[PDB]
């Protein structure tokens, strides 16, 4: 069977920022705001308030991702692919699903991976979300959390 | 003519914790991170990632505004309102229009507010993302910024 390396690219959108402010603001010391993507026959895909998008590896605002992590390998072919991300975007994966907390661009990546190779990507990057509300400064900022969607610009509708 | 009172709903989405970690994180004393809407004939407008929304006054996941700031009266009907706000939804105010730094919930409250009673609303409010943005710290985060898309939950498309 055909094989196709799957990559998962990870961007610490605070550029490091979270991780020395991040023990002044939650009192709890955090390595990153991770942002990531699914990196599949020769495209990156990703999640946001705009829904599913794709571009090439690298190609959105934020630029290189920080690292390139190795999921595996998949034998789901490009246009079975396309298929799965068209039927995620009509159905759990519109934007209107975006939340930060509990439906962003890490639920969608492991959801994803789980499909394409059949294994999760690594809890310290989906358990950010519950991590920063179990503080006060959490606890505080929810409201604003909850009303803040994220979408990077440079990529196009799936 | 009828006149109609129109105010300026103040948020801060910070809740006062910009306040005091703004100099510990940007170097400089910002007050908060202002969230503005219009409310005017009984009703509450703003502008998100999703367009622009309404909602009862107070109504949205952000609960009670920090402040309510008198902008002037408007003679301006309801329904010619909502045309308005209608024209505006399609031409240049769709929700993939929308930037946190250029194009946000206070670029609409502010370009209404001088529709409705030809006055603009205050500076410091409209002003503060060039106040983040030239600093070191915008500088490196504004890639993730301008990823950062707001809608508060609650509303409903207009």
């Amino acid at each position: 069977p055909n094989l196709y390396p799957v990559k998962l690219y990870v961007y610490d959108l605070s550029k490091g920022l979270a991780r020395r402010l991040s023990p002044i603001m939650l009192g709890k010391q955090l390595e990153g705001i991770w942002h990531t993507s699914i990196v599949v026959h020769k495209d990156e895909f990703f999640f946001g308030s705009s829904g599913i998008s794709s571009c090439t590896p690298g190609g959105t605002l934020l630029g290189p991702p920080d690292s390139v992590v190795d999921v595996g390998n998949t034998e789901v072919t490009e246009e079975i692919f396309l298929e799965y991300l068209s039927s995620l975007g009509e159905s759990l994966f519109r934007g209107e699903a975006y939340n930060l907390f509990e439906h962003n661009c890490n639920t969608f990546s492991n959801e994803v991976a789980q499909f394409l190779t059949g294994r999760k990507i690594p809890s310290y990057i989906t358990d950010l979300p519950s991590e920063v509300l179990s503080t006060p400064f959490g606890q505080a900022l929810r409201p604003f959390l909850d009303s803040i969607q994220i979408q990077p610009p440079g990529g196009n509708s799936v």
